[PDB]
């Protein structure tokens, strides 16, 4: 219980500001932040299992399924099943998806970059691990 | 730059869930999280300077002014100027405000309490200090 | 299909502005717009059946149940069952609820009042009936 | 004043549902509803003045400027000045923008289409003109 009400007070105020900036980013890139991060993973590691994407995002497989369905609508990734093992679902960046992720890189919201440049690398790592833990608690993941 | 896109991906997903829970809390208590925290400060320390409230919330005086104007509309606090030093602005809980903060205590969103009970006290302290730093960066405070 | 994309474009832009004003109103009154309207109904007609509230709001009984649970948390209404016919659920304004609705009256967002004062009474009636129809379509009500 | 609180109650409930569906649409198409409608105008009439886009959206020129800046980030339109009259600002769909608007057509949110198919064409026209009037009142346009 301790620190909860103060954390929520700060999260509300920060979040109210961050939401405006994220709507700008969505307007400038055509992606929500989780969609963008998905594309970055696939850009980095190439074609990957949908279950690995879920693990990297700290969400359930079923949650990644919806995300991927939306990225398919935008034609940014392709989903397929391994030819012989149809249980293995592979997600892959399309040519469009690769161009979108690079464009999104350059069109990122600059106010958000400014705020986080005032946090040490080590402080960003701390926040990220706390968020990953919170996501795990919320989603019932590992 | 490192960790920024992953942090935003997680913040978006967590925030989407947290927003639903905060709307419930607003419906159940009649307060946003910063308004509730303000009332808790005034319940704890009694009548306090508006500038001290601003410091405790990591926001500018001008930001606290709007918050307090809204709490005055709900009749939960009273604002007055010291009788001889009219530069000193004091904020005080009303009888209504005291009843509201106690009621809000009991009617807090239980999903949020559940999530944060899975974080160590020390992890809550870490998140809180990171949020206070982020708020300071965003608001241009000390 | 015709007019749908234009309507959504306008609804998005209007809604983005209206959301800021509604958050102010929530801060100033401690009520969301449906909670406020519920209290106005109970102020006008006195104690009423929960099913009648649902009909007046164009929502399912189950939807009004959640709303009323939240108004009970804020202690603004009381729910009870008729003494002999326990199927009849009656909702009633408390002394607190009556004071809140009057206070909310005076603390209403003035920007919203300004916009709607530029619509004829007959245009407000048209919008209201279109919204009631849309609500009925969405909620599966009568 | 009459009908205002009821309209806001309904707008809040409808809007809460519509927001979820619009976030899906944004995920599925990479466009907010005003961005999509802009692209539809440019698809229909070809290259058009930025001032004409503003008129068609019932917003100020300055508002369309921001929208267009975001569509430029996504590379969906091109802005240029007439070669001899540099006061005349022309907006034009790119090859990417044309493909995006067609894709967006097919990936539109089906729940929204379902709701509006239950309104007569004449009722959609009424809502649209009321929204255009409301937008005009809010933006200070003609
Ligand atoms: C009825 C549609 C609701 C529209 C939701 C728009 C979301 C706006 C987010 C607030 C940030 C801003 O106002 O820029
Ligand atoms: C046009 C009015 C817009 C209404 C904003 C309501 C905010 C809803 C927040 C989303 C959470 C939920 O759907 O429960
Ligand atoms: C993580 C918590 C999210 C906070 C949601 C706040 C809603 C803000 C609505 C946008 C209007 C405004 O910015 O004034
Ligand atoms: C801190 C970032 C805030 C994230 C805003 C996400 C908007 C969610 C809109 C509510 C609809 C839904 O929950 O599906
Ligand atoms: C609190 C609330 C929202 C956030 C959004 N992005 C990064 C950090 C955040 C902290
Ligand atoms: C990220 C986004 C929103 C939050 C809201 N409350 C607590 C923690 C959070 C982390
Ligand atoms: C469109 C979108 C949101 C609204 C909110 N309140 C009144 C009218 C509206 C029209
Ligand atoms: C009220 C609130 C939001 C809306 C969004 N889209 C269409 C109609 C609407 C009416
Ligand atoms: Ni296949
Ligand atoms: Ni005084
Ligand atoms: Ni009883
Ligand atoms: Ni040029």
């Amino acid at each position: 219980m301790t620190h909860i009400d103060k954390i929520q007070a700060l999260a509300f105020s920060i979040g109210k500001k961050m939401q405006t900036e994220l709507l700008e980013q969505m307007q400038a890139t055509g992606l929500t932040p989780p969609q963008f991060y998905i594309l970055k993973i696939l850009d980095h590691y190439g074609a990957s299992r949908a279950t690995t994407l879920a693990k990297k995002m700290y969400v359930k497989p079923s949650a990644i399924t919806v995300m991927i369905d939306r990225l398919i609508d935008q034609e940014l990734v392709e989903r397929y099943h391994d030819k012989d093992d149809r249980r293995v679902v592979i997600i892959e960046l399309t040519k469009k998806g690769k161009a979108r992720v690079e464009e999104a890189m350059t069109a990122r919201n600059e106010h958000i970059a400014k705020y986080f440049s005032h946090l040490e690398l080590q402080e960003r790592e701390d926040l990220l691990r706390l968020f990953e833990k919170l996501e795990t608690i919320i989603c019932g993941t590992q």
